[PDB]
């Protein structure tokens, strides 16, 4: 069996010599200026846990920060609120951290008094780390809420079942909810999985999720009333699939913006969107001829299949963002088996693509565009979401606990 | 400020340090000290962590140091009789700016496992300085001192240090100093490596590996080093006024050029035994469409005023050429260099395109194009062949190198 240590201070944690299987229980209460360094090494069989006595009842206020530094560690039930970080990211997974996890935890309005002061709320480094059943809400200052920092090897991190709540408009770039990589690391493989999360009113900037590395999967998430887009910003071989981007008619709600090579966009429900051009439900950007990593790379071989676009201002925009510098149009790939209904502009072409196969796309538009057919394959509407009658399913957020287990 | 006297890493953690304060670590041999120097100072009043008596505060066993914050100074520490279990021995974090480590040493601080990777000093952040230190005897995987690149130039300064004997590692990753990696090679670094001694640094082919741009390696001594100073990745680097003195030692190489807009001037490259990639001045051949971790074509190298003497091979244009590396050096010049008592003045493995070779002087009977007989008077002063009108006492003869207490 394992030892159980009952503590109420970072100083007591620092004095423990933790072994695989140990559990450190942080007592219920409101503790200020806590500098928590969870530095220990567990094993697959015997993880080292740092848990709140009662989930959501151990609150870290003032200038509190958490560092997870080791292998097979688990942090569970903590809340950061009524404070801010003076410098470091609120929660950090070190580069030497692997197979570690933070669960049932929250960061709420943990804002620096200075809006221009940059820190992230959660930073992922190392490999096979997991962020699940957490709540990150109300960031008003500079910096992406949750970042995956890329390194020379893929991370294979998992970000699942979290609630990312309202994030107000930052007014400048760096207000993303999730950023996976940077331009410098954009040609590296990341393999991050972003699954079954809720992004509710994440309005920090243009990008809600900014992908800037390769082989990432954004699957089965809900983006509800988000003033922004899911952007394939830099990198190749990314997948954005089975997500519900429900704008609910909200001003400037955008869809999936495609930049770069070999990307797959499939099975998404892109409805109630108010965006156009770069904010269309499916936006396939124009690009530069000889770009630097931080610029725009030509869309090559996009595979856009089975997406249901409905009740939106603009369905697909091919060549969006075209100008004097960005003259390269999308090329290769296919735009097929999609459905575009009750949409003011079904398909706009700002830059004619090359070899992009457009076929079997059902629409209710009076003037059928090139590559589109008439709606006949039953499109039903269960839970305010226009779905295919035989593919009707209960959306993951109606039957799964998203955010901390102790919270409702 | 206040003078805090401590004898433990835990004691330092309990202090609320303010600008101008000084922490004095007690003389003695302290085992397994995990030192976390997290504090902030100012330009006028820095926070100092100093040994009670320089060189008499030893950290043995599994001891590490982290310098985390602005305007911090670490002084007089010795790391020996131990090893790191994972982390780099001395680390400046990314949040560290205007901080310094002086009069400190890391000696035979080796892991029992030759394959276990950690660096002895890692530089992150901005405007940090490593000076008057001694780093000697690394036998395990990993470069001795690393400059880790980030999105902004660091402008670090590495000066007046003694990098002592480093035995041959057997594999790559045995450099003395590496500035950057292939991923960050197109970023500007602006690191200055100046007035250091590299003595028998034999870890691998690269004593210094530049893998970022705008770095300057100036006025250093490379004495009996089994390796080269390589411009490995990146552009706009400078290797100047250095003394590479092989003393005839097997495989002592010179300066190896790869990439664009590099300047190699005023170097004294003497008693070298290398050839090909280890020639006194090697100008590599490269791939046509290289990825960042490969070889970029030498474009516009400016090689001037170097004095090559008593060596096996002077200049190798097109060194390393094979089926993959076919692109030869192009543009720039090779002028006003001297090649005396050297078995091969110039070896051409790949004819350069538009490389101007002119006004180079040699004592060789057969003159290559761009070469003339030695017209200027040369003197051998302090063991080094120099122009009689340009004689200077080498820096290491008139400056303290390494810790002041040693």
């Amino acid at each position: 069996t394992g030892n159980i240590y009952n503590i109420s201070s970072a100083n007591e944690l620092n004095a423990l010599k933790l072994q695989p299987g140990d559990k450190v229980i942080f007592k219920k209460g409101n503790w200020k200026n806590q500098q928590i360094n969870f530095k220990a090494n567990g094993t697959k069989e015997k993880p080292v846990v740092l848990a709140a006595e009662k989930g959501g009842e151990t609150i870290f206020s003032g200038n509190s920060n958490l560092k997870i530094d080791g292998n097979w560690l688990v942090v569970d039930g903590f809340v950061f609120k009524d404070g801010f970080s003076e410098k470091a990211d609120v929660i950090l997974f070190t580069k030497s951290t692997s197979n570690s996890r933070i669960t049932n935890s929250s960061i709420i309005n943990y804002n620096h008094p200075d809006k221009t002061f940059d820190y992230k709320w959660l930073s992922l480094n190392g490999e096979n780390n997991r962020v699940d059943h957490c709540d990150f809400t109300g960031k008003t200052h500079q910096g992406t809420t949750l970042v995956v920092w890329l390194d020379e090897k893929p991370n294979h991190h998992q970000i699942d079942h979290n609630y990312f709540g309202p994030r107000p408009a930052l007014g400048v770039n760096g207000g993303e909810t999730i950023r996976i990589g940077t331009s410098t690391w954009s040609m590296h493989d990341s393999y991050t999985l972003v699954e079954n999360n809720i992004f509710d009113k994440c309005d920090g900037e243009m990008e809600i999720i900014s992908l800037k590395s390769g082989h990432n999967t954004v699957n089965n998430n809900l983006f509800y009333e988000c003033d922004g887009t899911v952007t394939f910003r830099h990198g190749n071989y990314n997948t954005v699939s089975n997500n519900y981007i429900l704008g609910n008619g909200k001003k400037n709600t955008g869809g999936i913006r495609i930049i770069g090579e070999n990307h797959k966009v499939f099975g998404n429900y892109l409805q109630g969107l108010d965006g156009s051009g770069l904010r269309a439900a499916i936006s396939i950007m124009s690009a530069l001829e000889k770009p630097q990593l931080h610029e725009y790379f030509q869309v090559i071989n996009p595979q856009i299949v089975g997406n249901i676009i409905a009740d939106s201002k603009e369905g697909i925009d091919i060549g969006a963002g075209k100008n004097e510098k960005r003259m390269l149009p999308p090329k290769d790939g296919f735009l097929k088996n999609n459905y575009v209904i009750n949409t003011r502009t079904v398909i706009k072409t700002e830059n004619e693509p090359e070899g992009l196969l457009i076929e079997n796309n059902q629409t209710d538009a009076s003037s059928l565009p090139k590559g589109f057919t008439k709606v006949g394959s039953d499109l039903v509407k269960s839970d305010g979401i226009w779905q295919k009658k035989n593919d009707v399913k209960t959306p993951f957020w109606k039957k799964e606990k998203i955010g901390p287990e102790w919270n409702n």
